[PDB]
């Protein structure tokens, strides 16, 4: 099973109405099984639907998926958007994490939790959990991620749960001696696929923003060992980098189940 | 490898001068390779040389021990004291969990942590964590014990700790509705060995006071399935009552390692 999470800069309305941009966009969830979109900026679900459209215009039941509402604090909101192949995967559940909420809510956006239901790998039953941090408050958000792990064992009882997503966990954001500040690094229940050298920017920076994390053994087990890695799209079409760069800053972080 | 928590009612000078009540608290020490013994009310160690004494007898290496520090926050004060046979287990590193601390410190007794080193079991390491709490505030300590799974997997990496000891956790002290109050209990992460209805008092009640919890794949796949039980010993040596009662109103609790 092959999942990812890709944060596709300012995905909306524009970027979906660009037949050049789409057609990379499309070819890029393709190659999974389970993709996890951020930075969805569309208030109407009009991006949504048209890259849904593209999706399963050969077969209307290519591509399910699970949104969110519009999250965010102050006027700036975005969508966690999941899609799935139903061939592959089902949906058991989902609920929004309830941070609180003015003044006291922990994360801007909230994450999203989704439990699957995958029979053909080892782990049978597990939860994603998404968060596109605030990269002013990464520290902080990255750290309230234990928090959510303990709700989603309290309430499904599980323990196999992925947390994924754009954590902004590296560079300006998270730096070298913030990491002890982290219970979701410094708790060994948890192991980064992702790690600290790792460059997940479509841009020249070099920064690991783009991360997964699973805890439970059964999940763990499952991990094809040295799958977990960013997909550099740039390298694998010969794209040019203002032509990388239309698509978003971002590459897609991916792993491997078995 | 064989492990057990004994509260021993008022273990002190007073007791363990009783050769027969000395005699029969020996006995069952010897059935284990690790021990736990709490209510130790002995501020000048003489109660504990005592034993030492006894157990030493034939040979000066018989058992090792650590003993904390005599612990409280009003004036009643008792130590944990851990036994164990050297030729089966070592003492890789201890340390007393800082509570703080007045008024706000979150244990009666913060517990012991103890980490051990056993060839002969699958986990060749793992940590035990000692609780005697305080009946009133039992639901807020054996919760408290979620915070010092934390610290131990922040100190030493390890996820194998086994947590034990008198927790009263059953009948007046921990009812029904409150163990939705406990992360210890409402997180997946542990295993409860000693059920809810399993009875760990020498008196007429019926109470699962005495615990056995455990955390990590290794250290849960190590228990013998089935070991986890108290020791009735009135039943053992075919007691009265009023004798099985001077030597302790508590059953020793044990599990198996394999
Ligand atoms: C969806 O997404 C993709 C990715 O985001 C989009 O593709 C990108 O698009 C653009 C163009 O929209 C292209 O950008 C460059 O822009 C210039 C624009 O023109 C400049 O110059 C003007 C006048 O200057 C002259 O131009 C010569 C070259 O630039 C110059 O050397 C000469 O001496 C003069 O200066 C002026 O208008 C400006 O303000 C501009 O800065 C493009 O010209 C440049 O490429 C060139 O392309 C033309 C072809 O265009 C002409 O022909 C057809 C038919 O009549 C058109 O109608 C146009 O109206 C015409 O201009 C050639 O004539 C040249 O020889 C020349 O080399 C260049 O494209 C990107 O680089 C491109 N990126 C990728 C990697 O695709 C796309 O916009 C999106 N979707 C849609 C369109 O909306
Ligand atoms: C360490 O631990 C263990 C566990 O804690 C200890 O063992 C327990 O110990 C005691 C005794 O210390 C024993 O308790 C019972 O107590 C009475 C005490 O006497 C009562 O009566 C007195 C006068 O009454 C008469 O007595 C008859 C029987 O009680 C009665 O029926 C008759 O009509 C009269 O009433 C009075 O002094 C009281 O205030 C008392 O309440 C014991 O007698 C009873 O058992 C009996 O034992 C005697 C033997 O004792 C005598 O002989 C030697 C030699 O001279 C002694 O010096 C004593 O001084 C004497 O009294 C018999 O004569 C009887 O026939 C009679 O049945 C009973 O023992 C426990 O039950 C015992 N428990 C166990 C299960 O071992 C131990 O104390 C500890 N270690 C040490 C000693 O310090
Ligand atoms: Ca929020
Ligand atoms: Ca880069
Ligand atoms: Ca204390
Ligand atoms: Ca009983």
């Amino acid at each position: 099973l092959k999942i990812a999470a890709f944060n596709i800069r300012t995905f909306g309305e524009t970027k979906m109405s660009n037949a050049t941009l789409a057609s990379y966009i499309v070819r890029i969830v393709r190659r999974y099984d389970i993709v996890l979109i951020q930075e969805v900026r569309d208030s109407h679900l009009v991006a949504v639907g048209k890259l849904l459209d593209y999706l399963n215009q050969d077969d209307p039941n290519t591509y399910h998926y699970v949104v969110s509402e519009p999250l965010g604090r102050n006027s700036y909101k975005e969508r966690y958007l999941f899609l799935f192949r139903p061939n592959k995967v089902s949906v058991l559940d989902t609920y929004q994490y309830d941070d609180g909420c003015c003044g006291n809510d922990s994360f801007s956006r909230e994450p999203a939790v989704v439990k699957f239901s995958s029979h053909s790998t080892k782990v049978k039953e597990f939860a994603i959990v998404a968060l596109h941090s605030a990269p002013s408050d990464a520290v902080a958000e990255i750290n309230s991620l234990y928090d959510v792990y303990l709700d989603v064992q309290q309430k499904w009882h599980l323990n196999d749960v992925m947390l994924m997503g754009d954590f902004n966990a590296d560079c300006s954001y998270v730096t070298s001696s913030q990491w002890s500040s982290i219970r979701l690094r410094t708790s060994s229940t948890f192991q980064w696929l992702i790690p600290d050298s790792a460059d997940t920017t479509a841009t020249s920076t070099n920064c690991a923003y783009d991360r997964i994390v699973v805890a439970g053994s059964l999940l763990q087990s499952s991990v094809v060992p040295g799958s977990a890695a960013p997909f550099d799209f740039q390298a694998a079409y010969g794209l040019s980098n203002e032509m990388a760069l239309a698509i978003s800053d971002h590459y897609p972080v991916e792993v491997t189940l078995t």
